[PDB]
């Protein structure tokens, strides 16, 4: 008797691969809102922030300090003094692409006083406060503006 049984060859197949992905996602927005007038003076200038109601009462607050220093920083002497009512009015266009310049005075005219050849006007009347001058528009990004810097 003989019995010969050979063989219990098997074989494995294996695979894998590697499952690694990269993402990358990042998106940032500047939502910034601005509806109003930039107050300006002609002398230095100074700056503030009016609006359609802008009382004096604030600008004349405000300007106190624009004042304080220009006169404390010691530079003129009556070249600010000569002259204190003409404003600058800074307006925002519709769509706040360009800046409109116009400047405005008072409501305090004078008169001058003498008993000699006092009539060097010519002949109208109801002279009230008229245009000082036209209006510049120019874009607020054209004009000489301090445009801030990156940190």
């Amino acid at each position: 008797s003989a019995y010969r049984k050979k063989g219990k060859g098997k074989g494995t197949t294996v695979g894998m691969g590697k499952s690694s992905r990269r993402f990358i996602n990042m998106y940032g927005f500047d939502p910034t809102e601005y509806s109003f007038i930039q107050f300006v003076d002609p002398l230095t200038g100074a700056q503030i922030e009016e609006n359609v109601y802008a009382d004096i009462r604030d600008i004349q607050e405000r300007f106190s300090e624009v004042r304080k220093k220009m006169v404390e920083n010691d530079d003129i002497e009556m070249q600010a003094l000569g002259s204190n009512t003409t404003i600058h009015a800074y307006f925002r266009k519709d769509w706040s692409d360009k800046a409109l310049k116009i400047d405005l005075m008072p409501h305090n005219p004078l008169k001058v006083c003498d008993k000699t050849n006092g009539i060097a006007k010519f002949p109208e009347r109801e002279l009230e406060l008229r245009q000082t001058g036209p209006a510049v528009e120019v874009d607020v990004k054209d004009i000489p503006a301090q445009e801030v810097e990156h940190e």
